[PDB]
Formats: C-alpha cells, sequence, structure tokens
C-alpha cells in the first residue's frame, strides 16, 4: 500500500523513481505518471481510466485485471508488462511505444489506434478473452480483418 494509499496528489506520481511500488487495487482515475520509472511497479487491479503514462517506463509491472480505458501509454516502454485482463478501451500509444515481451492473454484493444507494425507485433502475441468484457483480444486488434 504505496504511502499507506492515498489519493495521490499528481505531484506525488509525476516524473518520479517508483520502481517497485505497489499500487495494487488502488483508485488512480487520471493520475498522472508521467515520465515516471515504474519498473516491476503493481497496478494490479488498479482503477487507472485516463491515466497518463506518457513516456513513462513500465517494463516489468503487473496491469494484470487493471481498468485502463482511455489511458495514455505514448511513448511508454510497455516492455515485459502483464496485461492479462487488463481494459484498454480508447487508451492511446502513439510513436515509440515498446510492448516486446508483454503478455496481452485477454487484453481488450477497443479502439486503440494501432499502426500497421504494433498491430502486427501485438497480433503475434495476442489471444484470450477478457475476463472483464469478454471481448476477443484478436477482435479488439483487429487481427484477421
Amino acid at each position: 500500500a504505496f504511502k499507506g494509499g492515498g489519493p495521490y496528489g499528481q505531484g506525488v506520481t509525476r516524473g518520479q523513481d517508483l520502481s517497485g511500488k505497489d499500487f495494487s487495487g488502488q483508485t488512480l482515475i487520471r493520475q498522472d505518471f508521467k515520465t515516471s520509472i515504474l519498473r516491476q511497479a503493481n497496478f494490479k487491479g488498479a482503477k487507472l481510466l485516463g491515466a497518463s503514462f506518457f513516456d513513462a517506463d513500465l517494463t516489468g509491472a503487473d496491469l494484470s485485471e487493471a481498468d485502463l480505458r482511455g489511458a495514455d501509454f505514448s511513448l511508454a516502454n510497455v516492455t515485459k508488462v502483464n496485461l492479462t485482463n487488463a481494459n484498454l478501451e480508447g487508451a492511446t500509444m502513439m510513436g515509440n511505444t515498446s510492448f516486446k515481451g508483454s503478455n496481452i492473454t485477454g487484453a481488450d484493444f477497443t479502439d486503440v489506434p494501432l499502426r500497421d507494425d504494433q498491430r502486427v507485433y501485438l497480433c503475434k502475441v495476442a489471444d484470450g478473452v477478457n475476463a472483464t468484457t469478454g471481448n476477443a483480444t484478436r477482435d479488439t486488434l483487429l487481427c484477421n480483418l
């Protein structure tokens, strides 16, 4: 329970080194993690609607079962992140974002705009149904049409 729980002021989370910090299950709607370091951070089941991970480093983080609707992952390092059952409906991930090594089993990528190259990679590793939405990960990604 990071700093006993919060809510957290934006100054607490923005441009900070928060590696290995535990935010699991917390309400973090529109929390500003822009350009923070979040390696191995725990966001399992966190509520992160509209949160900013703009140019954050999420390497190895747990975002499994997180509510990430409308969150911004543009320019983020999302390598080796657990996104099992994460809801990314309407999130953004512009530019040089890397998802290399990430587990996206049952992730929901509805209305997430993707470049061809991002869709190609994600579709190589995409499977499952979202425990929450029953959308098929491959369909949200439009892998097969």
